[PDB]
């Protein structure tokens, strides 16, 4: 799971 | 998991 | 598991 950001 | 910045 | 910034 991703909780951040992937740019 | 990512909780973070993967820019 | 990522819990800062991978620039």
């Amino acid at each position: 799971n991703n909780f951040g950001a992937i740019l």
